[PDB]
RNA sequence: AGUUACUAAGGGCUUAUGGUGGAUGCCUUGGCACUAAUAGGCGAUGAAGGACGUGUUAACCUGCGAUAAGCUUC
């Protein structure tokens, strides 16, 4: 699932995925300050995600 | 007038038990001293050592560094 990304537009449309990607575990960290956060499990995916992208 | 078993508040001796206490005996992911090979350094591309932080997981230990108990590739 990194070959998937190589593919993507590598210059341009990685920066609009970071920005989502920040975002969506910017409000999933703070779901998981109070509660209905039902999948702990998406925080460390998404970081994870992250991860990749940057790299 | 006289003789002498019983007393045991408590103690003593042996023998049996019970409690504390952790020596002797068996053992060990630990240490010691050595051999034979390898290698004899790290660092402005910012080290050694430290702080601080990071979790679906409280603290501590460990790993790791805002890509943060993990990322890419063979």
């Amino acid at each position: 699932t990194v070959a998937k990304e190589l593919r993507q537009k590598s210059s341009e449309e990685l920066v609009k995925l970071v920005i989502k990607l920040k975002g969506e575990l910017l409000e999933y960290r703070f779901k998981l300050a109070h509660g209905e956060l039902d999948k702990p499990h998406l925080i460390n995916q998404t970081r994870r995600l992250l991860a990749t992208i940057l790299t």
